[PDB]
DNA sequence: CTTTAAGTTTAACTTTCAGTTTACAT
DNA sequence: ATGTAAACTGAAAGTTAAACTTAAAG
């Protein structure tokens, strides 16, 4: 339905510190994408819980992240969206 | 650079009462698109700021929402993607 | 009720410096007509508050800028008469 | 170049202090318009000479006063606009 | 009570350089009773303040010209009586 | 040609110390009218000769005082007119 | 104090060019009482101002001619004894 | 260090209900390997928590299955050694 | 088929008290292996049958111990792949 | 941001002094 | 007829009050 240019999500990301620190949370020590639930999130961050927890909820719905169930929770993982957000990223540095 | 599907986002934010309420803030008493500034969103729906302020910010990220400078803040309206979001609740209310 | 010449207006407006100012601060740095909340326009240009706040005030009553209630208080965007205004002086210069 | 309607007008400066007692200071003790300094408004309604000043500017703008030069100061009377607006007022009361 | 011939008062002026120039003071550029402060009346002819000023007064006591409480200060313009002398001038010349 | 309150004029005068005196100076220890020339005025009221003389000469051209040559110079005196007014006066006192 | 017949005096002013000519050019062309300074009576008749001027002071003396302060200068015009010796003058002629 | 017959350990897996369940619990509905915690694989089947559990723990030694830290818990999925396995009873079936 | 690594499995064990201890209990008060029934094994280990007997008999599984038919009942012996397990512990010690 | 107070600037009110002319006296 | 004195007129020299604007405080 709606084309999307990659480069100007980046640079609203970068701009960010928030979304930007969310976003490579999913991004492990290897440089491999990794697994996180909710509460990971918050306490690899510093920030709050709130701030936190309603960026991951955005960028689910913005389908950076992916949600699956998993016991009664729920885990993310970075969508293939989310990994070419990423990309860009990396580049820069 | 990335093709996106509108049905699944709006899907995704009618599962989140923070979300939708954030978008829904934008759309005035006769329907039209309006200005808010971020203080006037979390005073109008009843989430605390920081769960209000980040959603905002991230749904600015996702081009949902425009940001443009005004005075020595900002303003947000929503593009014309988070116009078309909006549409596909009206259809189904 | 009454006919309006739009020039003696601007002719008069031309005559006055904070009438002026108060009146281009609307316009920004691109051309387009922006929107603005009291303290932005004292801000904007170098006049105290009483005489900003006064001016803007007999602005809205002679229908040359709009009102629009946002959050609990109140922005201002030129009115159509305010555009066309703006315009004579464009010409000018 | 442009039709007004008086009674907005005079609906706008009804929910203005200011404006409406910078108004009706031209109108005297038996009904009748007068000619004023903008000393004497000032002095006449309890603002500041800053608020009331810039007010009496914009409705000479508005084309609601005028101005004519008189020794080498100025004075001020309704514009025939002026008497109109002042008489939508009087029949309310 | 009284009855004026306003021939011999239009002589007794002609004959007094002072009263003549206060008097034409108030007829403007194209022929039209204007009003006028005390101020304007003694730099618009070569004649000192107190001698102008005097002039001025009693030409109000004599009812040549009004007098209007304008501000806090005073205007003059030509009564009906002073428009009928000023008159006798012009037929001359 | 023109109709005079006597009473108006007499109110004006009282409202003007210069022109008051210039006319009271005229009637004498005994309540008699008397004849002055311009210096004796000045001398008699404590006002500068340029006052009193602008006052004499206006009250000659209103024909409150008449002139009368008498050696190389001029001496005044009240006409019926001038005595009527000094009549108003003492009728107050 | 002293009585005195006017025929005597007029008689006796008479038989004396002078004091008869000092007396007479207070009578004007057409019969009237006229006033004169000391001035115009030596270039009125023609004697030298020296006789004229002693019999002007004289003539105030015995009451002839009455005298009054007209500037800072004296004006001269017949008593009513002068008036009534120029009647034996005119019934005479 | 030591080498591995896949289909000996299939067969002794096939003998043995509880570990061919715990096995075949993380094949899903269309054929496809998922993730789970321990408490749905012990609710997936039906025999005791101790049972499962502990079967889980040895399936994770053998490295049939491999565990991922999620939140401050864990979750299984099947190794690659894990598929090759299941893939000798799809097989049969 | 498929080739182990014996220091990660031993590693796997090492970190789960009743895997460990089920493989231990093989080994008897001299350093050598023993043969066991799977009630010796929970009798000998402070851990409940139900995980007991499921380690022994994914363990049997995984190739660890080997299954022996004996009267109408089973024993239980390390394969050769326990013993050598076995052994990386025993150099750790 | 608004109101009040203080300071500065502009406008208005004119008064005083000097010179010239006229009148009076010697 | 001339000289001196007085009065009047004209020219030159400022102070006070009011209004407006700016700054500070609430």
């Amino acid at each position: 339905f709606y084309t999307l240019n990659i480069a100007e999500i980046a640079e609203r990301i970068g701009n960010d510190d928030c979304a930007y620190q969310v976003l490579m949370a999913f991004i492990n020590e290897n440089g491999e994408a990794q697994m996180l639930n909710k509460t990971a999130v918050a306490e690899m961050i510093q920030l709050s819980k709130p701030t936190v927890f309603a960026t991951v909820n955005s960028f689910y719905c913005a389908g950076y992240i992916d949600e699956t169930r998993v016991g009664r929770s729920k885990i993310y993982t970075l969508s293939d969206l989310g990994v070419e957000i990423v990309e860009c990223f990396k580049q820069k540095a």
